[PDB]
């Protein structure tokens, strides 16, 4: 045979990480005394309707003064649906959450009434113990999830580019993850280090930029430049096995790596971005 070893390397990269199933829980958070908007109520109902095999819950907090007025508003609006409000205090692992370093900052942030900044922390704690899919009340459910399985047990959206930043960022919503996922844990570790270091920058706390940085440490290929570098290395490796000029191709027609070979190498990192065909992101936090 010829090129059978090179074709074996390409096939190894396609299934290097087996896809792990995701628990069928849709976690959504709405904490504070502000009432949920009419749009977010309709999107939440649409979320539960499009996922009858998922149990959809909206997580509120009873440790915030004035929470009853907003919680009473949600129950009357969701009493005839599959949306079941669950208090984070009444969780079956709340005593373990109190022993988490991030929960002290969660308590410290809700006291300052920075509810959106606190939601970035709680969503990772819920995915740590229970797992499943976190989604925000503003995220639009395009189609139902069904049985989802992701390489490394982690599913995210396509990364966006901040209009002034220099690095892309994966949104921290929606996030699909297995129970006690390494990417979720590393995001919590970086979040604790940022809060320990008094990071006044809201981006360098528990938001998408921190979730992205933790995703790159566990799965370095998620960085577009890293995967692109890996494709250029296979291009040179194929030329060496072909006994062709060991050089980077000048034009596209001179590339030896076929499109099918590029797709095989990129298969794991495409699947991790699989949540983009199920959910459309909302911009409620943008207007805030
Ligand atoms: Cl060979």
């Amino acid at each position: 045979g010829s090129m059978q070893y090179f074709a074996q390397i390409v096939n190894r990269e396609e299934n290097k990480w087996p896809s792990e199933p995701i628990n069928k829980y849709i976690h959504m958070i709405w904490i504070g005394p502000k009432n949920i908007s009419d749009k977010n109520i309709r999107l939440s109902l649409q979320t539960a309707q499009k996922n009858p095999d998922y149990s959809t819950t909206i997580i509120y907090d009873s440790g915030i003064s004035g929470y009853e007025a907003a919680r009473n508003f949600m129950s009357e609006k969701f009493k005839a649906s599959k949306i079941t409000l669950v208090d984070i205090r009444n969780k079956g692992y709340f005593h373990q959450l109190q022993q988490e370093p991030s929960f002290t900052y969660y308590e410290e942030v809700i006291r300052n009434k920075k509810f959106a900044q606190a939601s970035d922390i709680l969503r990772l704690l819920v995915l740590k113990y229970e797992g499943g899919i976190y989604k925000d009340i503003d995220d639009i459910q395009i189609k139902g999830f069904g049985s989802l399985a992701f390489p490394k047990g982690i599913g995210v959206m396509r990364e966006y580019v901040p209009e002034a930043g220099k690095s892309a960022a994966f949104p921290n919503s929606p996030i699909a993850a297995t129970k006690n996922n390494p990417v979720v844990n590393k995001t919590l570790e970086l979040a604790v280090e940022n809060y320990r270091h008094g990071e006044k920058n809201v981006l360098k706390l528990a938001g998408p930029d921190v979730f992205t940085k933790a995703l790159y440490q566990e799965i370095p290929g998620m960085c577009s430049q890293v995967l692109g570098t890996q494709l250029e290395q296979f291009e040179l490796a194929k030329r060496q096995a072909l006994k062709m000029p060991l050089e980077k191709p000048k034009s596209f027609i001179d590339e030896q790596l076929t499109l099918q070979e590029k797709a095989k190498i990129s298969r794991p990192y495409k699947a991790i971005r699989g949540l983009s065909e199920y959910v459309c992101n909302g911009a409620d936090h943008s207007w805030a």
